[PDB]
RNA sequence: GAACCUG
């Protein structure tokens, strides 16, 4: 008994057909236009274009002062490099180290020459769960793989919260919490908020198919209710007549080097 | 963190032969074979089901979970249990069975039960290399157990990958050997999204297998239905031993068809 | 689950 609203959403999500699923996952969200950037990357251009939808996702938090990237940025699970290359352009940032898993069927870092590329080092073939924590001014983390099983998701997100903990001391952070509605995840987030502060936030660019929320450093409030609000919002988008995504323009990351 | 099915496997593996022999049949339903086994040794080719498989398929058919029609293709047919059962069904027009064969592997058995003349079983056929054809119903019972769940996992995924291109607008009943492992759950989800259907537990399955069948005529959350089986099998560890419920075997009759 | 041991 005692089934949470996120769990109720997950069951309805899974029991969706493929036509239904592709309608739902984008219904009423905001989305960045990528057609311009996608064609530039195939052409082989290394300037102006964001590497992925990730840049625009991070920017949303940064525009709202929820994260304030400074000095030494460490980016756990950097993938292609969207978050890293974004941070490189910001005035307060001095260096960026990105780490990613890589390997077959997983995303590999892309060499770029967008504004601030020369303070960026992305290394692949690194399992972040075995990377000794280092002193850094801002910690970014986007790790956490979806499962149709919320209890599988639960233990994956707890594992992230366990490895992410010893990286946080006196720093700005933005950490993906894959599944925040499961009871045991809520207990750890509570204990974590008590010790390092911050808030959980929904990103509008996140699809309806994920219950993704981000643990942000600059903010405060009730994580339990903010989680429940996401649940109701997503549940309501099942019955709500399909809406087209709100299309915004992509990030322009410019060109050139930095000091 | 570990899944409920994974917990079940670790317990299963840590049992004495005496416990394992008690557990594997505790509280299951079972078909009586003494009648049929003797007739087959005697050399009879009518009435008798070739294996316990005929009664296993019937359980789904009785419940409208699979509805075998027209051209039935049966991957990993073995002795012929599923093929010969279907042959006697009203809507079926032709049956094609394919199996591995060779030493130590089950060879097809020639029978003259009702509808035998619309059945063709070919042995010496590795199904992973059989080009997919158009058919009205697809049956698949391939999948070998292993004490290692990660080994079962990859075996189960390889089956799911080969079976997929056979599915279009047809009835199906596919054995899913290990449905509790995380990456199998991801695949089954993507498949149900495409081809619909649901995962079901057959009561004639032993407690030593987490076996489930992906069937065409159904719907539901596979995560919760897999988990119910895990709790069911976990409960049967502590429950006091129960005798198997014995049922009568299938009578498959005799004669030919149009 | 066996180069090999126990289960
Ligand atoms: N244990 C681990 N260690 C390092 N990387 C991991 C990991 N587990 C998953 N990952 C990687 O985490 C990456 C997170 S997705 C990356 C997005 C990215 N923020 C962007 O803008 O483009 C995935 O590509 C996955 O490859
Ligand atoms: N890759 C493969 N290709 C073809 N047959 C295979 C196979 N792997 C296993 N088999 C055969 O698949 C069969 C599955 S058990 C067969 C039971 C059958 N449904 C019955 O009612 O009697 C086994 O005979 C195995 O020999």
């Amino acid at each position: 008994q005692g089934e949470t609203l996120g769990e109720k959403w997950k069951k309805k999500l899974n029991q969706l057909s493929r036509k239904e699923f592709d309608l739902y996952k984008k219904s009423g969200i905001t989305e960045v236009d990528r057609t311009e950037a996608k064609e530039g990357l195939k052409r082989g251009e290394t300037t102006h274009h964001a590497v992925s939808r990730g840049s625009a996702k991070l920017q949303w938090f940064v525009e709202r002062n929820m994260v304030i990237p400074e000095g030494r940025v460490i980016d756990l699970g950097c993938g292609r490099g969207g978050w890293s290359y974004y941070c490189a352009g910001l005035k307060k940032v001095t260096e960026v180290r990105g780490y990613t898993k890589g390997g077959p069927g997983h995303e590999e870092p892309v060499p770029m020459s967008t504004y601030g590329w020369n303070i960026v080092k992305l290394m692949s073939g690194k399992d972040v769960f075995y990377l000794p924590p280092e002193k850094c001014d801002t910690l970014l983390c986007d790790i956490g793989e979806s499962s149709p099983s919320p209890t599988v998701e639960e233990s994956r997100t707890i594992r992230v919260l366990k490895m992410v903990e010893p990286w946080l001391k006196n720093n700005q952070f933005c950490i993906k919490v894959l599944n925040p509605y499961m009871p045991t995840v809520i207990e750890h987030l509570e204990r974590l908020q008590r010790k390092h502060g911050g808030m959980l936030v929904r990103n509008p660019l996140s699809r309806n198919s994920t219950h993704e929320m981000y643990w942000i450093s600059n903010g405060t409030g009730n994580i339990v209710s903010s989680v429940n609000m996401v649940s109701r919002l997503l549940l309501n988008r099942f019955t709500m007549t399909h809406r087209r995504p709100t299309i915004e323009k992509d990030v322009d990351l410019g060109a050139g080097t930095r000091h």
